[PDB]
């Protein structure tokens, strides 16, 4: 993190062996296995939850309950608001 690091994975929603974002913004800490992280990222690591799951570009919204955020392209229709808690939803979310 750049300010805080949550003690949480929030790609499986429980807390191990974490590798946190190097990113301004980013509170968020994931595990490298769930990741896929064979590779270990040197020096300034970005989490893919800035990446859009669907074309790997840059995200422009974030999903709030998995790793899978979406480019402004791959967000219309395929993200919306819960109305269970204002939080950003996707459609994977059944
Ligand atoms: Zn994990
Ligand atoms: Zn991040
Ligand atoms: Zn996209
Ligand atoms: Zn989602």
């Amino acid at each position: 993190g750049a300010m805080e690091r949550e003690d949480e994975c929030f790609s499986c929603g429980d807390a191990g062996q974490l590798v946190s974002c190097k990113k301004p913004g980013c509170p968020k800490v994931y595990h490298a296995d769930c990741l896929n992280l064979t590779k270990r990222p040197a020096g300034k690591w970005e989490c893919p939850w800035h990446q859009c799951d669907v074309c790997g570009k840059e995200a422009a919204s974030f999903c709030e309950m998995c790793p899978s955020s979406f480019c402004k392209q791959h967000r219309e229709g395929m993200l919306f608001i819960s109305k269970l808690d204002g939080r950003l939803s996707c459609t994977e979310h059944d």
